[PDB]
């Protein structure tokens, strides 16, 4: 579909940075996930990608996951709230920020997943807070052992876009 | 004008020791927020919204997902590009920009974002907060910037 096609094209023009694992060219999805057009594409697409899962909230590890998470929340359809897992931050805070997740089915989002260590950190911290995790969903996958590592914690891993969808 | 009252009673039910992350990350209260910040700053010319990370992020994103013209968002990191960027999102350099906050006390947090944007080379249009514990307007004004808010003191009964 041209929703998926339009997102790819936006990410190419919006998100690719040339220059100096060593990389010599990286994504930086924040240019897409905080983009008015691309954010709306991400939210709809993730909701469809994860339609079979019964989660009542979305979120993940602060910064990258945040715009992805509120895109899903702000997308049309069933009410889903968002949370934010802090990068282990300690007057007024919280390690999981936003409406109550205790005893709730929850979806873990990420913007770009390479090692999968990042979304699993959110997974570990959610589980510890008494939230049940339905699975992990990311915008772009970066073709490492992300599924096999996520799978190892009992979780399905899905993504909208591979590197080949981006010409990368 | 009427949406404002609805949010006041959601902010109380969910947030109030305020915790606006319970309302800003809430499906209904965030929608009302995004729609109300656009209206409360409709006379200002900006192409992007954002502020200092965590607190401001769900607010800016509220504004970006509400109806109307295309506003992009950004995030000012509070700590030091490991592999990133100081201000995250579409380029903010040479743009007219709205600084937001969830809750401002002294005016300190949105000023950190203002200071970072000015150095980025962005034009700050004004500061809009969801909840205004009362010295902030005069601190923002001293930086030559208008400061506006949705809710304040009497609204929450706090």
């Amino acid at each position: 579909m041209s929703k998926k096609a339009e997102l790819a094209e936006l990410v190419k023009e919006l998100a690719v940075v040339h220059g100096k694992k060593e990389a010599d060219y990286y994504v930086d999805l924040r240019r897409a996930t905080l983009h008015a057009r691309a954010s709306r594409l991400i939210g709809e697409l993730l909701r469809e990608l994860t339609a079979d899962w019964d989660y009542v909230a979305v979120g993940g590890l602060t910064l990258g996951a945040d715009p992805v998470a509120t895109s899903v929340m702000h997308a049309d359809g069933r009410e889903i709230h968002a949370f934010v897992v802090r990068k282990e931050a300690k007057g007024m805070q919280r390690r999981i920020e936003g409406p109550d997740v205790v005893g709730k089915k929850v979806l873990v989002v990420e913007d770009t997943t390479t090692t999968g260590n990042s979304p699993l950190t959110a997974v570990k911290a959610l589980r510890e807070a008494g939230a049940e995790v339905v699975g992990v969903a990311t915008v772009v996958d970066r073709a490492t052992g992300a599924a096999d590592v996520i799978a190892a914690e009992g979780l399905e891993y899905r993504y909208i876009l591979g590197l080949e969808d981006l010409g990368l």
